[PDB]
């Protein structure tokens, strides 16, 4: 049988949460196939159909500084590290579904938030009033699955197929950060009152939603030099959206204003405190083997504090 392999440094480092997939774009499909085979087995997909699916997904990602193909594969790797560190918790269907959801979660992203679509009066905002881009990303995912030769789920019953596309739909909708706050608040209550039950489908959903936020934000869990350079890509998108807000005659929030770069360090502190730390804290309480994400997140907050106090500087 045909079992994908990696050079020794990659074969080992890929098991770690802080793995960087590197600058060689033509290696990323091989990295993804490798992760699926070790996460779900050589059986769970027809390799011809998989590679065809991957290459069409790649084609429907755009040339944007942050929400691109590299990000898709990076987010899938985080989900792979979480699945491999908790191999006993997830069904055969959830493992298959979640690596696909991660690869597809940002399909056809143009570097703009839901707010900008609503202020621009984009057509997708008429089709879907909430989680605008995220419902688009999912309907893109369904389209690629319905292309001739791309149905990587072709061997499932009508029943399992519907279950796997409901896992993918909810997984992709949960990457809407507006939904994250309430989702994590409810999980924190259910954990502390001891009512959280992984056998309750409704509880599993919320838990899978937190994992998707954790994987989506995973650039804050890398080593500082990777985190620091990804920050330049994130703000490159943010500043372009701020410029497009000014063209509609709207003053953008300061974090989207390229005239307020000075405020980024303090902005990153807010983000680590209000979003990142709480996210990996709750994920670690529910899934203890995910502690390294929280630890790497705390290390980077401590690096942004160093930047504020002038003992360290980011050029951007
Ligand atoms: C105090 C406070 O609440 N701050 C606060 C709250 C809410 C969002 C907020 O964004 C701060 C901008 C830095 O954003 C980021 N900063 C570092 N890493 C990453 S990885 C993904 C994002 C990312 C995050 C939000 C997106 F909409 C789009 C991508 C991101 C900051
Ligand atoms: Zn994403």
């Amino acid at each position: 049988l045909m079992q994908f392999t990696l050079p020794v440094r990659l074969c080992k480092e890929i098991e770690l949460f802080h793995f960087d997939i590197g600058p060689f774009e033509n290696m990323w499909p091989g990295i993804f196939v490798y992760m699926v085979h070790r996460s779900c087995g050589t059986s769970c997909f027809e390799l011809e159909k998989l590679c065809r699916f991957i290459m069409s997904v790649k084609k429907n990602y755009r040339r944007v500084p942050y929400h691109n193909w590299k990000h898709a594969v990076t987010v899938a790797h985080c989900m792979y590290a979480i699945l491999q560190n908790n191999h006993t918790l997830f069904t055969d269907l959830e493992r298959k579904g979640l690596l696909i959801a991660c690869l597809c979660h940002d399909l056809d992203h143009r570097g703009f938030s839901n707010s900008y679509l609503q202020k621009f009066d984009h057509p997708l905002a008429a089709l879907y009033s909430t989680s605008t881009m995220e419902q688009h990303h999912f309907s893109q995912t369904v389209s690629i699955l319905q292309l001739e030769g791309h149905n990587i789920f072709s061997t499932l019953s009508s029943s399992e197929y519907e279950q796997v596309l409901e896992i993918i739909r909810k997984a992709i909708i949960a990457t809407d950060l507006a939904l994250y706050f309430g989702n994590r608040k409810q999980l924190e209550e259910m954990y502390q009152t001891g009512s959280l039950n992984l056998n309750n489908q409704s509880h599993r959903d919320r838990v899978i939603g937190l994992m998707m936020t954790a994987c989506d934000l995973c650039s804050v869990t890398k080593l500082w030099p990777v985190t620091k350079l990804t920050a330049n890509d994130i703000y490159a998108e943010f500043w372009a959206e701020g410029d497009e807000m000014k063209k509609l005659g709207i003053q953008p929030i300061p974090m989207m204003d390229r005239d307020k770069k000075d405020e980024v360090p303090q902005g990153q502190l807010g983000f680590y405190n209000a979003v990142a730390i709480p996210c990996y804290t709750t994920l670690t309480q529910i899934l203890p083997p995910t502690e390294p994400l929280l630890k790497a997140c705390r290390d980077n907050l401590s690096q942004w504090e160093k930047v504020i106090r002038g003992e360290e500087t980011a050029t951007w």
